[PDB]
Formats: C-alpha cells, sequence, structure tokens
C-alpha cells in the first residue's frame, strides 16, 4: 500500500472547524505590507486575501496586449524534463522563472485519503523546459515560488485555475498575480468545447490521454507514464496562450478589448479565497426528504450520530468522508438500525477499514438510537 504522505510533514495539517488562516508569512512583490500578525516572527485585516490590493490594482502591460507572434512549442522529445524535490533545486527554478516573460502552471491533487485535499505535484513549463515539482516533499518550502507567482511582470498561464488558486494557498500559502486562464479565453471566444483536450487538438493536433485524470498522485516513485501525463498539461500551454491571443486579436480587428477581459476574468479567479468545507446532515437529506422521509425518530437519530461520528473520525484521521463511510451506507445503517455490531457490517459492501476499526463505538451509537421513543404515528405507521 501507499503510506500516508502526511506523516512525514513538518506541520500537522489542521482541519478543525476553525476558519482558515493564510499560511503566508512573507510577501514578495508587495505594494501593501503583510499584516504583522502573519509574520513568521509573531508565530489591516488577517483572514483577507494577502494580495487583495495588488490584484485589484492590476492590469496587464501593453507589451502583452499587442499583436502576438505565436512561438511554436518545443518538440516534446527535444524538451528537457526536470524533477524537483529539494530546496536547492526549487530555489534555482525560481531564479529561471524570474527571468521569464511568461510560464505555464498546473497542479495534480488528491482528495480520497485526505480531509481537505492535498496538492501532490506541481508542473511548470517555460518556452524551453518542463518541470515536475514534488509538492509532498517540498510542502514547507513551496512558499518561495511566491516571488515569481506574484510578480506582476511575468504572465502565469493556467487552463481552468479555479481549484489551483485555492489549492495553492491552502497547501503552501502561494498566491498568483498576473494570470491568463486559457479556459476563460475558450469561453470568451465561444468555442465548441472549453476543455484543455479540445485546445490541444484544435491548436496542436495532440491527443490527450486521461487514464490519470483520477489516478492516485501520492505514489512514489511516479512511473514515466504519469510524468509524461503530468508534463503534457503544461508543455503546450504557452503556445495555446499565443494562438488564443491571436484569435482575440483578429476578432477585435486589431484591438486588445477581448484580451483584457480574459486578464480581468483571470485576475478575479486569483482573488478567490480558500474556505474550509462545512457539511451538515441537513443537506444530506435534501434528495431524501424530497422523495420519501421514512426516517422516524430512531432512524433520524442514528443518522445524526453517525453523521457526527464520520465528521469527527474524518477530521481526526485526515481522511475524506467517502473513505470513512460513504453516504449510501451511512443512510442504510440508519435505516436498518442493526441490533448487533456485525449487523452494521452487513450494510457495508465492502466494509471501510475505519468502520471495522471503530465498530463498537458505532454500535453504541446505533444502540442509543434504538432507545429513542417513537411517536404514536410512528409505532402504528
Ligand atoms: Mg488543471
Ligand atoms: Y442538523
Amino acid at each position: 500500500s501507499i503510506i500516508r504522505p502526511q506523516l512525514k510533514f513538518r506541520e500537522k495539517i489542521d482541519n478543525s472547524n476553525t476558519p482558515f488562516l493564510p499560511k503566508i508569512f512573507i510577501k514578495p512583490n508587495a505594494q501593501k505590507p503583510l499584516p504583522q500578525a502573519l509574520s513568521k516572527e509573531r508565530r489591516q485585516d488577517m483572514f483577507a486575501h494577502p494580495y487583495q490590493y495588488e490584484l485589484n490594482h492590476f492590469t496587464p502591460a501593453d507589451a502583452v496586449l499587442q499583436k502576438p507572434q505565436p512561438q511554436l512549442y518545443r518538440p516534446i522529445e527535444e524538451t528537457p524534463c526536470h524533477f524537483i524535490s529539494s530546496l536547492d533545486e526549487l530555489v534555482e527554478l525560481n531564479e529561471k522563472l524570474l527571468n521569464c516573460q511568461e510560464f505555464a502552471v498546473n497542479l495534480e491533487h488528491h482528495s480520497y485519503r485526505s480531509f481537505l485535499g492535498l496538492t501532490c505535484l506541481m508542473q511548470i513549463s517555460t518556452r524551453t523546459e518542463d518541470f515536475i515539482i514534488d509538492t509532498l516533499e517540498l510542502r514547507s518550502d513551496m512558499y518561495i515560488l511566491n516571488e515569481s507567482l506574484t510578480d506582476p511582470a511575468i504572465v502565469k498561464v493556467f487552463h481552468g485555475a479555479d481549484s489551483d488558486i485555492e489549492w495553492l494557498q491552502k497547501d503552501f500559502g502561494l498566491y498568483v498575480v498576473n494570470m491568463f486562464d486559457t479556459h476563460q479565453a475558450a469561453r470568451l471566444l465561444n468555442l465548441g468545447r472549453h476543455s484543455l483536450d479540445h485546445l490541444l487538438k484544435l491548436y496542436c493536433n495532440v491527443d490527450s490521454n486521461k487514464q490519470y485524470q483520477l489516478a492516485d498522485w501520492r505514489i512514489r516513485p511516479l512511473p514515466e507514464e504519469m510524468l509524461s501525463y503530468a508534463r503534457d498539461d503544461t508543455h503546450y500551454l504557452l503556445y495555446i496562450y499565443d494562438k488564443m491571443r491571436l484569435e482575440m486579436w483578429e476578432r477585435g480587428n486589431g484591438q486588445p478589448v477581448q484580451l483584457q477581459v480574459v486578464w480581468q476574468r483571470s485576475r478575479d479567479i486569483c482573488l478567490k479565497k480558500f474556505i474550509k468545507p462545512i457539511f451538515t446532515d441537513e443537506s444530506y437529506l435534501e434528495l431524501y426528504r424530497k422523495q420519501k422521509k421514512h426516517l422516524n425518530t430512531q432512524q433520524l437519530t442514528a443518522f445524526q450520530l453517525l453523521f457526527a461520528w464520520r465528521d469527527k473520525t474524518a477530521r481526526r484521521e485526515d481522511e475524506s468522508y467517502g473513505y470513512v463511510l460513504p453516504n449510501h451506507m451511512m443512510l442504510k445503517i440508519a435505516e436498518e438500525l442493526p441490533k448487533e455490531p456485525q449487523g452494521i457490517i452487513a450494510c457495508c459492501n465492502p466494509v471501510p477499514p475505519l468502520v471495522r476499526q471503530q465498530i463498537n463505538e458505532m454500535h453504541l451509537l446505533i444502540q442509543q438510537a434504538r432507545e429513542m421513543p417513537l411517536l404514536k404515528s410512528e409505532v402504528a405507521a
């Protein structure tokens, strides 16, 4: 099996019901100083977006708003691939990046065995090279990339950056200033589809594999197939960035009007803030109470207790709700109200390890449920 990478982390991941406190402690490329409260030394708002001002007052430079001369992507077999997993190498990559006019970025994430989710890999492409950054190994040093990610002079290209922005801050306190989302461009041009696959075919006649879109990216070592899959998400992003700007340029008859909307739309995505998830048992009964609420006092109580048991276990063990106890099972167990512990198991096909490990604790809960008084209209009906 794969050993949880969280165990080798320097700082225990916090997924309590406390609001999210940005991890950034140093603010490169700043215009508005970082609140003293966030300084590494002490460890004017605080839960506010660290680059709120910089982004609000951000606009792309005229250099990028002019007629684009699309630079073809470098042949894949002629492009060097670098694996970065040490501060030294990360620090050197940031230097190269600080001399680029633009570069591409993408993140591989994992959520099945993690409560909040975990960024596992970060891919970056320049006009000449592809980089694969191991963000499990470099989790605590990733903040350094802020120097180039929040450098308004450099354009960061993403394809559909909504999640990446939230992951970048939630995991490494990283933020982005001056971004161009090709996904946003594709929408603004009203293209057939808006996915990266379409853009890769439409612009580079490249076929995209997807065997790994849902793979387990915590795996180490990462097999060549997965590295190839990972570099393909950024290897062609810069060219597409150019070709899409040419299109907006040719549709604007020669005006940077459609270009600026993309930069504007994209900067709004960079202003999105991460917010810890908050689930309630009320919601997990919408599709249920709206079809057949057979749930009596005893059953509803069992569901409440189980819902709570799952939330606490998931947070404590840093696992996703699905790993701990998927809904359909939690709901079935609440329906059957199994008298014996083995009866709870009979409802799990298969049986999730944490449900077997905590079977007695769960049993005592269902037992409480079975002791609840039934209303008159429930004993008879
Ligand atoms: Mg992506
Ligand atoms: Y409730």
